[PDB]
Parts: C-alpha cells; structure tokens; sequence
C-alpha cells in the first residue's frame, strides 16, 4: 500500500 516491502491493498506497505 505504500512502496514498501510486505504486501499491501495497492502494492506494499511503505512499513
């Protein structure tokens, strides 16, 4: 949900 690393609604959480 942010670009992040674990999953997420959009991508990856940015956490």
């Amino acid at each position: 949900g942010g670009w992040g690393t674990v999953p997420d609604w959009f991508f990856n959480m940015n956490w």
